[PDB]
């Protein structure tokens, strides 16, 4: 759970309900990066489903 907690302290920068979402999507996020996808990658992701731009 390192690269997931890494995620979500990312996001705490941009709000409650950044971490709201990505707690309540945690396997999608722990699935992404056991894909390979990277912690910066699944931090704009996330941003781009809130519509943070």
């Amino acid at each position: 759970m390192a690269g997931f907690l890494k995620v979500v302290q990312l996001l705490a920068k941009y709000g409650s309900k950044a971490v709201q979402w990505a707690w309540a999507n945690k396997g999608k996020i722990l699935d992404w990066l056991n894909a390979g996808q990277a912690i910066d990658w699944v931090v704009s992701k996330i941003k781009q489903i809130l519509g943070i731009k």
